[PDB]
């Protein structure tokens, strides 16, 4: 048996974290040809951060006042822009170890890896998913703002999440590479309700999939059901609705197993109103909704 | 709270692909010389019963293809140090971090850098199971994966992927090529021990959910050592011993919690049950963060 989950080497995007210091704030950037990312509140105070004017911020500031420091060689800046919520700050040297990447924006239900890093410096990796309510459930102590999140496809890596904020039940918040937030947060201390958290159906029925094709199938049924009735269900035991689109990407592995979708969601049913009876599947004793179909139709 | 692996940057520049006949596997270079495992001169009908000694005094420097990307680099000399080969090479690999050799112990925990001839596909956190095995995502071609730690600047190599058991589980040595465990590098019937639970990394966990604030597992009352061991045994939980204490003696000042106090605690979940409820978000007690590992990641 075993599903167990691996993140990204990370060798590609350790050589492009530094560190940026505006005044006494230090947070992480994201070294990229001649440009630094970073978040913009790095040019904020504690006390900017509940009502703060990024633009009377940003004017009364040079080129100066920026420390980028890549280990102990310091980086010159030349020039300064903001895109949304994320600072660009343009430098003199360009990367040597660039490697071959893209900018892509992710939705709920995804993954991706992230290089937890303090003060420039790398500290751990690990794998985690888009929360249905955009937020992010890792281990983020303050510093870790400029965190970045990836996906390493073919040598291209796609930076996906920078991370911003810290929400007050101890969840994370950030946007894409381009300064757009995830949800509807903002870059202000305000009180901001992350909405309720969901189990993600479509990846849960994923790894049921791949419990069949590695022999467990003690959670089988002999049942059917429509989508309008386990969606009625579901909501009951806060999972969410499944929608055509996600009955068709689990289509393929409807086809190496007999199992059809609505077979599989039955068999989910019975699950949610029986529970485990100590029993595991792919050696996990709870549901798994962080496997998404890509990752389980590719590795079978 | 997430299980986090070290950042593999230093090991993926160590990892190239040995094939030796119709064996591909994955091996370490460092400095001048390629570690892998030393099954792979040995072909299916050799694995039975496998003479070693002998089979490699046939082997030549030109039977063993060894490929770091694209470059080929050249097999000048080979040699065993028990069950790891040691093949010198021509050159000496300018990504060479520093490095160390160790053997850890059972409960300890360690990244692992999962590759597949030669290529790094993935990282993952694990710990050195009671019955020495190592729960895993191994697949097949991941023989050779490196398992690490990284204090500062030095990377410590502690375990080597050889075999993989038909519980799902995998077991290997350390570079130095000494097993961990009763197994023998043959295709034949081998099996694990009763994998017990690592008290002292659970009482770890614990500590780190009341540094986080979920606190109610806490009680008034304390236990004494053997009192608590009587249950840990029936409850195939790993005897604890005064060194155990003194290890999470700094959690216990963080906290105030005493650890025959929170053994108290412990006890009440192993009988009683979480009484339906949920500790850090899980219904099950964590063993695979040591006391290290929680502080690191808080403190």
């Amino acid at each position: 048996s075993g599903f167990r989950k691996m993140a990204f080497p990370s060798g590609k995007v350790e050589g492009c974290m530094v560190q940026v210091t505006c005044g006494t704030t230090t947070l992480n950037g994201l070294w990229l040809d001649d440009v630094v990312y970073c978040p913009r509140h790095v040019i904020c105070t504690s006390e900017d951060m509940l009502n703060p004017n990024y633009e009377d911020l940003l004017i009364r500031k040079s080129n100066h006042n920026f420390l980028v420091q890549a280990g102990n060689v310091q980086l010159r800046v030349i020039g300064h822009s903001m895109q949304n919520c994320v600072l660009k700050l343009k430098v003199d040297t360009a990367n040597p170890k660039t490697p071959k990447y893209k900018f892509v924006r992710i939705q709920p239900g995804q993954t991706f890896s992230v290089l937890a890093c303090y003060n420039g410096s790398p500290s751990g990796v690990y794998q985690c998913a888009m929360r249905p309510n955009f937020t992010i459930k890792g281990s983020f102590l303050n510093g870790s703002c400029g965190s970045v999140g990836f996906n390493i496809d073919y040598d291209c890596v796609s930076f996906c999440y920078m991370h911003h904020m810290e929400l007050p039940t101890g969840v994370h918040a950030g946007t894409d590479l381009e300064g757009n937030f995830y949800g509807p947060f903002v870059d202000r201390q305000t009180a901001q309700a992350a909405g309720t958290d969901t189990t993600i159906t479509v990846n849960v029925l994923a790894w049921l999939y791949a419990a069949v094709i590695n022999g467990d199938r003690w959670f089988l049924n002999r049942f059917t059901t429509t989508l309008n009735d386990f969606n009625l269900v579901a909501m009951k035991y806060n999972y969410e609705p499944l929608t055509q689109d996600h009955v068709d990407i689990l289509g393929p592995l409807s086809a190496q197993t007999g199992i059809a979708v609505l077979d599989m969601c039955a068999s989910l049913k019975e699950l949610l109103q029986n529970g485990m009876n100590g029993r595991t599947i792919l050696g996990s004793a709870l549901l798994e909704d962080e496997f998404t179909p890509f990752d389980v139709v590719r590795q079978c």
